């Protein structure tokens, strides 16, 4: 593809594509997307975040972050798509318009690279980092259970071999170490959402304790309100509710470590599919499900706006 | 540098540095090295190939490619030492002696030299060419997706703009099209070896189709030869297969097309260091690295000496 | 003959014969159809393949295989009818100028080269492939017993003396990896038909496992709307279902591995006659069964292409 209207949206891309995807749109837009590099990945690959913004000095932002589990496909596919829908929205949709003439969007689409590439490679249904370490024939770390916020609770696994394994210590994995720097460094972000893959769920604060968060009755109808929107689409239902109470104790997460910075609005979302298909979603689900996620993350940036 | 043993091969150097090396190295060795100009870079650049010969009427050939991809810094600093190492151990080393009896060996430091003078002046991270494609404002293509070999394929970008553009047509790139017219019109090499940078692997042919040669056994029994060859000198630990069982798929390679001309020691290597460093790596492992991949490129002159 | 229209479609013919066919048919119509080598059989013989496209980049295609087991005449002398009705219909048949609009067709007439070349020199009963096996007297491998799809499973037999004997390992057979190769290296592939002889059966996957496909019901339909229209012609009977509840448990079979890798419309056909020739089918049923099997197989095509 020499042109994001030639990409096509409705097939699952490489590492490599992905990427030339990036500099294709921000050619395209420089007036509104850029590209940053907030890192490398264990095997040294560059960690890229796009950034949607029409100026202003670190406005407020959201945050949204995709495939940190390499083989939940389905999300760097909706980034790519999401990615493309911003610049075809900003100027077109009032709504949407509105949110990125006040706030920025920071687009992580593949926060564990060195996975992506592997689960093309060699195993489709890799979901860790690449890490190598100590004295362990095994490899990677589960980067959504490496982040500081209970941190090796129950909810996690201490061993290497695991596919939950929590790693070695809190923001160990490089993939993570570089989003808790920028988010950091930054300062100013009022949105945090993590990207996941099949469940069909939409969820808020707190997987490692069963302390309710300050926030639930907002964030409970925030997550309401989105999953309605999301439905409104194609009918695909989602549930909704805090981490521990709706999946299980999950310690190490993401969107604990952000809403104890203070970003109030963060939630993760595991996408399309209860399990017909799992982590090998059809192709033919992409565009589906990018525009009817789409209207559930839109719901939250709202919220975000004027609140 | 009045002398190629005052050289420093400890540290990087530029293009003209290293085409004054070959000059002093041809000086001091007159009887067995020689150089030849194989072509100019699209910018005008001689290209330059040593050839190491003891005699003979175009005997059975090595031919060693270094530097394809500009920003492999290690692999023209290795070049660089592998021809100071070759004038040094003929004659000393029964094994090589041997070899350089009965074979030639043609080793191309800077295969692209305009990309390596633009790393040295502009962009330290360049890889691709320097010519320009008449309707595209990016320069360059990846010269190693250039070559008549499943040219155009998956594993390739058709967009002059991406970091692995394959370039108008098979062999479009004249620093592509100068080998291959040399290694046609010799016609008798028996190995072919393309060095580039990190990852540590040995790769044999085939990243633009799934078909497993039809030496596989033997390449693979070669590579494996090779690595534990290099691993016995520091323990740097090399993974080998096909390019695309070992990596991706990968269209318009050096190797693939080599091996398509019934060149049947086909490899490349993918040196040192697994991401910490990457590209950038610190010259203090420029010697270290050489010697150990000598290592491993003796192993396959040798299986090709006597098979 | 030096004209398809002149040639003999009436009477069975030899492998040169049959390659020489494939020329003629490319010189007269060489905007259609082109012949490829997908390979080189045990004995080093090319392995064909005519590919007929009026235009396009990798368009959706359907693969049609004949002769996997030799002595199945029947099937190789339809694949050359079947490669001459597409020529003539192209432009003439709406239905099927449509599907060819939009969609490739690759017929591989003879897969089993070196069997038909000894079922006409030595054997006219040989089915297995010509491979030699290293600590054996017998000779060949039962190709659609080499698949990698339950290979080494119950429905084959692990002695090198039997007439359906699996192979040392899934994909052994070049006939079987040439195509596996083929299918996998082009990635859109949307039908994969295997035509076999005699039991007039229309059978879709698993033969290897009782387990029934997530496309079981379309597939049934599909299978029972083919076999209407091969009736509706002479009144042939057909009989349909999976290959393990219509015949019986067999393993490593093409459309099992086809089916798996994602291709749906996956059948197989066993043509004319139930016992009464077998076999050895008159040359006087050749164009009969031809015309009415390409109705079946025109069928499952438009279906193929419409959604
Ligand atoms: O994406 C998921 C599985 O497909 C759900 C996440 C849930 C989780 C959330 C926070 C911390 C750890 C795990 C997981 O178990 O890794
Ligand atoms: O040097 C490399 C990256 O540093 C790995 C090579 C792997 C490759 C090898 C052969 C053909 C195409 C690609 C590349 O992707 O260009
Ligand atoms: O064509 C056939 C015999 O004439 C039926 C096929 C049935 C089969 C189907 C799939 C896998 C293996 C065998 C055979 O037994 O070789
Ligand atoms: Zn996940
Ligand atoms: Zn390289
Ligand atoms: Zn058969």
């Amino acid at each position: 593809a020499r042109s994001t209207n030639t990409f096509n949206y409705a097939t699952y891309h490489t590492l490599d594509e992905i990427y030339d995807f990036m500099d294709l749109l921000v050619a395209e837009h420089p007036q509104l997307v850029s590209k940053l590099q907030i890192g490398r990945s264990y095997e040294g690959r560059p960690i890229y975040v796009l950034k949607f913004s029409t100026g202003g000095s670190n406005r407020p932002a959201i945050w949204i972050d995709l495939g940190i589990h390499s083989r939940e496909w389905i999300t760097q596919a909706t980034g790519v798509w999401f990615a493309k829908k911003f610049t075809e929205d900003y100027g077109q949709d009032p709504s949407f318009t509105a949110i990125l003439d006040s706030m920025d969007i920071f687009l992580e689409i593949v926060t564990n690279p060195d996975g992506f590439a592997f689960t093309h490679s060699q195993n489709r249904l890799w979901r860790k980092t690449r890490s190598v370490t100590s004295s362990s024939l095994c490899v990677g770390v589960d980067a959504n259970r490496n982040w500081d916020a209970g941190f090796g609770k129950a909810g996690a696994s201490s061993s290497p071999c695991s596919e939950t394994y929590h790693g070695k210590y809190a923001n160990s994995e490089v993939e993570v170490k570089s989003i808790v720097d920028f988010v950091k460094d930054h300062g100013n972000f009022k949105a945090f959402l993590s990207i996941h893959s099949y469940s069909q769920l939409l969820l808020y604060p707190y997987g490692y304790t069963t302390q309710s968060i300050p926030d639930k009755t907002e964030l409970n109808q925030v997550a309401k309100s989105a999953v309605e929107a999301l439905k409104s689409l194609y009918g695909t239902s989602y549930k909704y509710g805090s981490i521990i109470t709706t999946i299980y104790q999950a310690s190490g997460g993401s969107i604990d470590w952000s809403y104890n910075q203070g970003i109030k609005y963060s939630f993760t979302f595991e996408l399309r599919d209860t399990g017909r298909y799992g982590f090998l979603l059809p192709a033919s689900q992409i565009i589906p499900t990018a525009q009817e996620t789409w209207l559930g993350v839109l719901t939250i940036m709202e919220h975000t706006v004027n609140n």
